[PDB]
């Protein structure tokens, strides 16, 4: 078993392992498009001699963190071990090599979407966003008197064919991803892929439509088997008015019984209706996972809540060093120290705090975060909270 | 149709309307026990002449709010309109009369559990706690290395018959309800009712067992139809160690496939496992609803986050007056003013903010809360947040 | 943690652990009746000091093995570890103590029914009978021209109330259990229990009826929820005519769509119909598990197939000694030797061969049985086969 | 209604009846390939005058029987009566004509797969193999310490694309079918068909993969609707090591919850796991059906168990003659006699005994086999048993 960067000849073998590992495998054509996001030396393979029994790679991404700061992010993807080669340490070896290359290349953070919840914790990835599925029984849904855009006169929303308004979707998404923690820059090849998936497939997905507002869009399709369910694949709204206008249009889909969307826990939709309970939480899961590669670069890069006064502490990450951490006026300074630790946690836990999806108090109650000072806990909770709620951009 | 306080002769008629209105109707014997919590003049009935076509009442409760402050609370319950008398304004008339008596009696807050999500908003009740069902597939569940009580030697938890340890359950619950926002004082008659429901019923619920720790208990029973599901009716833990010790015992129920509990969104259970995803969110609903009866008494009574600096604003409640609100050092002063409003909201919205379950920012994005100052929003969010996560005590 | 024989005072604590461990817990009254089958020193408990955190016991049973030989059998039952005390070696300690007492008392075999398939292998128990559920869609079922009892004139079968023909059921079962491998002697207290379970229970099982023939009976009841399914709890037939006559009567239950029974893989029922496929296998599971306590006493006690010629080999049981085994004229002699082993297997594997339910060839193909001689395999398969197919008597 | 051999002009009409009769109809292209296995005069049609209202044919196959003996076998297939022409005796007439041609041509046995269990018994076909579906919950599956290939170092199994290793699959299958009773020689055109079905179909089956060992292969695909189920279409292992190595690889499919396979009752898979119960029997059905065309040629052709001593009897087949049958040293002689019958049975029953899937004792208990001598029964059971368990090759 030898771990080396993959040659051009290995890609057919890598595509075979992919096809056998990923039931949602996007196909060799789509794989070749995402692969334009993989840098030179961004991929490893394990060869049994000979054939590919293991692979892993990272893509060059840009991730928005609290304070509207954009970090270079290594997005791990296409991770597979052959069913013939389990329990041989191949995933551990591939992750150690990519982490070395990611850290040497200067990335402050790595990120992934997890096939299972029990694998990536031990390599330092913490779940950092929360997927929340809402299903609305739109036959009962009535908008609250307070909800925006209840006035008479033309709708600001249009029903359109996605492929004919690419420019407008691109510009609205660019504005969205720069203002929301969890936002990811979407390159042209991923717009090519998204618009190609919006066509109907024989014996597959039905056609996608769009609802378009100057400051937001929704892409939706009727479910392939449940013909009374519309699934919203993506709703991106830059203003509260755009969000409300798009939901009025979706609740106007009078053919449907139910509208479902994978959104975030702080989605205001329920509060737009006279019955908040009509927006039912039907599913909840970890979304994006983060590994903080450089503790001080990551902690100094993001913005913090202005509402907490200046404080200083000492944070130890279990294998990531010990730092004097001073947070004031929305900014952190994070410098080496050998002074006694006031807070300890594993690296994964810092990833789970980093975008504001998990409270320090909640992690402390599980003993994943350790301090003897409950005032310091309250200050950490307040400082790491995100003013703009964390959202999940798109899977990779 | 006449609305009057019910006489002794009306209770059989009220029990008939109850039996026909509530499929979960607790029965005349249990009804007579809860009724010891109803004060003189705490009940109204509507008579068609003659017979009972409408009823409503409140109980004298004690509700813990952020800062460990206990408020006298009017708990509305036993609310029913006859199926013969819909759309005649009976619920509106009964709620106006009880609200008048509740306000004249000096209660700062009223509370209820809602049969439907669309009814109580218009009478000024806002959903103020969130029920979160977690289902654990305990066959995969392994505790994280960091989780407390992983050491060898005797368990601190005992499997017991609930009826033989009443005193210990009472003392642990009393400690729990005083330290948690949403806590309700549980009177002796409700302990009599709880321990009576823990016996098996022929063709009904199976026997309840308890897991007992010095600082917490869990009551559980096997589901009547799904024999591989244990339902935890109630887990009350005063320390993180008690919470972890009780979950180790519940995951030791090797006969079961699944353990379910109705808990709160900040339950640390997921963080205790190596796979956070095993603790699946299977259901989410409003729990306790609050109506703020006296805005200034309620706002001054609760404690606020110490992490936000002193600030002053003007809050208008749509039919509840306008107040100069100054929040500093964890305390509010809330005094009459005719100065221009900086924040407006309906009374229900204030109930939804009051225990920290809903962010002002989330309600503002739905236009349920209106201000032109985004800094004031951030300050309100931070100040109304609860250090101790809001929990739901018991339905009424 | 101390392991000791249980005192009279411990039984309430043992009944509490039982109630919490066994959803099918038969209740304190029934427990007290089965307990008349437990000998002095047949039970162990583990006390945390104080309270019962572990228990296990054996009953005195009589088990029929091939050749119509009846062995004294220790039937393990009522085995439970408290959910508070998992992963502390309590089951291993309780099984070692009972096995010591069972071996010192002179039992050649122990037996149990397994709550799960992965626990008892490591203590030397092998699955030794196979439960096979057949479901017949009786609306299509027609008897083959060859099937016995197709003649005109009175039926030999009567529909009766079980409690009014106890004597006849007892005598037919006594004849059945002595002629079938897997048969268990059923004592009077277990007839008291069986006839008590045949009454309807409010919100529970419906009434049981019997079909009675001079040489067989069936006990059946309509399923509590599926009102078109009759479940046969027990069919005991001493002759092929009794078996066919009883199935003609069961297929005469014209109210039902389906008849189900838990039987054995060699049940001739399918061959009685013109469409063998109507007798559908809906479920298959291990039934009785055996631990051979004394290899030579067990191997010499049972009869062997007369169709295989005399042969000699050397059998090693992994921690059970090495024996010269000579099988001829349906009889084995099994004597100590230090000569080289020709066959090796763990003790559990010998239990799985002992009643003829599993072929040596099948176990050899899994490498659970090891020999270099394929002729010896064929001879072992032929010699351990049972002329009378193995059946499962009743759970304990 | 006239029964005649079909002309070239009739095939479109035969393809129309096929399309309307067989929901699994393989299509005209595939039909044309299987048709290369039909001899001149191997097909009959019934014409209403005019159009095809009935058809039936046989293919030239080679069937392995106990003793590794290969018989020429007439494989009936493509049997259909028009829904317009039921209850007119068309199937009986078509089967009598083909049976005449099959017997005159010199075939000792005919075979088929039955659409229903109640049709072919009366034409002399007995079910002769048993399909057994095992479903493994691979998330719990752990291999027993005794299981082969538990050592460290390279796997002997490779994940491959089926179409790129045709030669290796062909050679492994050829070795398998010659050593296993029920094996069928697979001609080149059926390899062309098998490899064509391994490609993904739009709105149809997903892509098939292979696991390849020097001495075995498995072909599997993810189920089209249940994305956590892998279905093994075919596993052919010549050694126990190949069988164990392939199952280790299949249980390494970490994306799946369940692996299912249609195998035989003696599959050793359950015995490879620490929990035998994880390999659940989810379905059981007759597989291949046999009609013995020439009793003496069939009885003398197959090998018998060497473990039973020489014996002689007289067997009468109900319309198939009476024979002196002498079985000794694994060989039978079967000669005409008018001596009194000691064993009687219909022709279908002999087909059910012929490959060892059904015991004579089991058929005797249903009175499908009649003798007054229970010693002769035991000898027949032992002699007709197959050392190598009967498997089902492929449907036709
Ligand atoms: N989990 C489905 C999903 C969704 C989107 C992208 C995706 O693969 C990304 C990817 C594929 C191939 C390569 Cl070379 C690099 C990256 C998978
Ligand atoms: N929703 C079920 C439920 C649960 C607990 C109490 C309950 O009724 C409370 C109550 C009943 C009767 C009276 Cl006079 C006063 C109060 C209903
Ligand atoms: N698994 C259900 C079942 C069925 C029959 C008997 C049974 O317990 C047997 C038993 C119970 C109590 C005692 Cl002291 C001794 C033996 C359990
Ligand atoms: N039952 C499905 C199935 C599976 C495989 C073959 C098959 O038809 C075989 C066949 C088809 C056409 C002809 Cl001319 C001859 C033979 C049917």
């Amino acid at each position: 078993v030898t771990l080396c960067s993959p040659t051009e000849d290995d890609w057919p073998g890598m595509f075979l392992l992919a096809a056998a590992s990923f039931t949602d495998f996007i196909g060799p054509e789509s794989a070749t498009a995402w692969r334009t996001l993989v840098p030179t030396d961004g991929a490893v393979v394990v060869r049994d001699g000979s054939e590919v029994v293991g692979m892993a790679l990272y893509m060059d991404l840009r991730l928005t963190v609290p304070g509207e700061v954009v970090l270079p992010t290594a997005g791990l993807s296409f991770v597979a071990v052959a069913p013939t080669h389990r329990r041989r340490g191949l995933l551990r070896a591939m992750c150690a090599e990519l982490h070395r290359r990611i850290a040497d290349s200067g990335y402050p953070v790595a990120a992934l979407h997890a096939s299972e919840g029990g694998i990536y914790g031990r390599f330092g990835y913490g779940p950092a966003t929360t997927l929340h599925e809402l299903t609305v029984d739109r036959r009962f849904a009535r908008f609250h008197a307070d909800a925006p855009g209840g006035g008479l006169g033309g709708s600001s929303v249009r029903l359109v064919r996605p492929t004919e308004h690419r420019g407008e979707f691109e510009a609205i998404y660019e504005r969205w991803r720069q203002q929301v923690p969890g936002g990811l820059l979407r390159p042209q090849v991923l717009w090519d892929e998204l618009l190609a998936e919006a066509k109907a497939a024989p014996g597959g997905d039905r056609e996608s439509f769009a609802l378009l507002h100057p400051d937001g869009y929704a892409l939706y399709r009727v479910d392939r088997t449940d013909l009374k369910l519309a699934r919203v694949s993506e709703l991106r709204a830059v203003t509260a008015d755009a969000h409300c206008a798009l939901w009025r249009a979706l609740i106007g889909l009078d053919s449907m019984e139910r509208i479902s969307i994978i959104t975030h826990p702080q989605d205001p939709l329920p509060h737009l209706l006279t019955d908040t309970r009509l927006a039912r939480t039907t599913w909840r899961q970890d979304g994006l996972w983060l590994r903080i590669m450089n503790v001080p670069a990551a902690l100094e890069a993001r913005g913090y809540a202005h509402e907490v006064g200046e404080f200083s502490t000492v944070l130890e990450v279990s294998d990531g060093g010990r730092f004097a951490l001073k947070i004031g006026d929305g900014r952190a300074r994070c410098t080496p120290t050998d002074a006694a630790a006031e807070i300890e946690m594993d690296r994964d836990v810092l990833g789970s705090l980093y975008l504001g999806a998990h409270r320090a108090s909640t992690l402390a109650a599980a003993n994943r975060l350790r301090t003897k000072d409950s005032q310091l806990l309250r200050r950490l909770d307040a400082a790491f909270a995100s003013d703009v709620p964390v959202q999940t951009a798109f899977e990779f």
